[PDB]
């Protein structure tokens, strides 16, 4: 698709069997999805913000479908108020910014 | 331009006479630029993050040139570690996400 930006660029994703909504985020390095169970090993990781740090679980090579497009990458899972598709996955679905 | 996303989508901007680098950020509502003097009135505003809140100064109807493209909008100025062009300005330069 071609998505204008007058509202939050929210799309439907499919990850680990489930349907969720996620924000297409050119400002994020990494993809972060609210709490859920995913197959495979993971490793804890700390994400930094203005007041401090939040612990999440890094899973590698996860399959996710993003508005129809399949991709594979690292997904961080933890207590985020928004599901974010970061550049690690936007690159895998071929997304660009155009103006 | 058409910008791929393998690295941070950083562009040169021109605001208030000065050249700066800023991140094209589809995940931000608002544009936020590090400390500088701008003409006109402003009003304080609080931005929220994980550990708490950061005070910035909202200026309306500021001219900014973003990788060649002129736009006019609200710019928040304060102590941000990165210059962010949010959707309020990406909409004004006609930017879209495509995949
Ligand atoms: C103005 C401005 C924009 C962006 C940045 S940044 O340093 O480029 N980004 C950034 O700092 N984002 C943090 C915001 C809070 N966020 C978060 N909030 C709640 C929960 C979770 C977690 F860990 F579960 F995923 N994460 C973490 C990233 C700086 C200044
Ligand atoms: C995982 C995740 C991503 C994004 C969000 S969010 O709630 O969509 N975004 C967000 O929370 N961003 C905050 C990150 C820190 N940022 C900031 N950092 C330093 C300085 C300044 C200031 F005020 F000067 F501009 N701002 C504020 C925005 C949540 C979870
Ligand atoms: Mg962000």
């Amino acid at each position: 698709p071609q998505i204008t930006l007058w509202k939050r660029p929210l799309v439907t994703i499919k990850i680990g069997g489930q349907l969720k909504e996620a924000l297409l985020d050119t400002g994020a390095d990494d993809t972060v999805i609210e709490e859920m169970n995913l197959p495979g090993r993971w490793k804890p990781k700390m994400i930094g913000g203005i007041g401090g740090f939040i612990k999440v679980r890094q899973y590698d090579q996860i399959i996710i479908e993003i508005a129809g497009h399949k991709a594979i990458g690292t997904v961080l899972v933890g207590p985020t108020p928004v599901n974010i598709i970061g550049r690690n996955l936007l690159t895998q679905i071929g997304a660009t910014l155009n103006f």
